[PDB]
């Protein structure tokens, strides 16, 4: 499909996060939730349309709300939200 190199990119980011927060490089409670900056970064920094940003952004603050998990699996947990959601059928095909 052509969303799968955003999801790679989603697939990568929680991978790596996963395995620092297992070497204990990072700590998933800061994960807690998320700003607009961080949300514009990821969302019309990389593609996504003016139009859309909100639609995406709430999306994404759902999916964190959602997920009260708090050990390393919550950056696996998140992501799943996220394809659960098709996050990525908001973004550009190639990025």
């Amino acid at each position: 499909e052509f969303s799968e190199d955003c999801e790679n990119i989603f697939h990568d980011n929680a991978y790596l996060l996963k395995l620092d927060c297992e070497a204990g490089r990072v700590d998933p409670v800061e994960y807690d939730d998320i700003s607009d900056e961080e949300i514009y970064e990821i969302t019309v920094d990389v593609g996504v349309s003016s139009e859309d940003q909100e639609k995406v952004a709430k999306i994404i603050r759902e999916c964190i709300a959602q997920v009260s998990t708090q050990d390393c699996t919550k950056f696996s947990e998140i992501y799943d939200c996220y394809m659960k959601k098709k996050i990525c059928n908001y973004y550009p095909e190639n990025m």
